[PDB]
């Protein structure tokens, strides 16, 4: 089961194929719009259906140059980390093992291992956060979420923020595990994400149903000859 099986007629819907066609304008109108369009379900593309472990939701992708590839927090290879994934790492550094400050912001390995890093809403103006807020992303993404929900067993979901925590009311606590915290950001990190011990939270669940737990220090792809 895959996520085109369970997300076809979803596709087909006119909020949804009318989101593309105004990402698919405004690319054209004279403003960029991030990521790039090959780049805007790549969450789905690393972390399929049946694959997916850990839920981290995030709200907006960045809106910078080089920096949104389509997986919540990361950033491409080269460029650096933004404060809220620093702040992750820092909590990610008081809290596993062994872990030490990576010198990269890209996330891909970790969509690898099962963690499902899904933004709300999926593209973005050039510059203008939760500039694309108000087309249907968050009725595809809510759409998304009860899948998952439906779908899957277990499932930890990371819920940073009210507007994530808002979009995962819907979730069984019983089926699946749900822990809540204040945004990574500097705005709101200090007050609570920190401490939050998120990461050895659901590696702990993971391994309590025989599931491998994630390895949270991320990797760059390597090189060849
Ligand atoms: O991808 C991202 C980047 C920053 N903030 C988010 O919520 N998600």
């Amino acid at each position: 089961l895959t996520w085109h099986d369970v997300l076809a007629e979803e596709k087909q819907q006119p909020h949804f194929l009318n989101t593309l066609q105004t990402v698919a304008s405004e690319r054209q109108s004279g403003v960029t719009i991030y990521p790039p369009q090959k780049d805007v379900f790549n969450a789905f593309r690393f972390t399929e259906l049946g694959d997916v472990k850990v839920v981290i939701l995030g709200q907006d992708p960045y809106h910078g140059p080089g920096q949104a590839h389509g997986l919540a927090f990361s950033v491409r290879p080269g460029i650096a980390i933004p404060p809220s994934l620093l702040n992750m790492y820092k909590e990610l550094e008081n809290t596993i093992p062994g872990f030490t400050r990576p010198n990269h912001g890209y996330l891909e390995s970790w969509a690898r291992q099962g963690v499902l890093l899904l933004n709300t809403v999926l593209t973005v103006r050039a510059g203008q956060a939760h500039s694309h807020a108000s087309l249907g992303w968050e009725t595809f993404t809510d759409k998304v979420i009860s899948l998952i929900n439906q779908h899957r067993e277990g499932v930890v979901f990371l819920l940073w923020g009210s507007h994530a925590q808002k979009k995962g009311a819907i979730i069984d606590k019983q089926r699946h595990h749900v822990l809540k915290a204040p945004h990574p950001s500097p705005l709101s990190a200090h007050r609570g994400f920190f401490g939050c011990n998120h990461f050895v939270l659901a590696n702990q669940w993971l391994e309590q149903h025989g599931e491998t737990p994630i390895d949270w220090m991320p990797v760059l792809p390597a090189e060849s000859e």
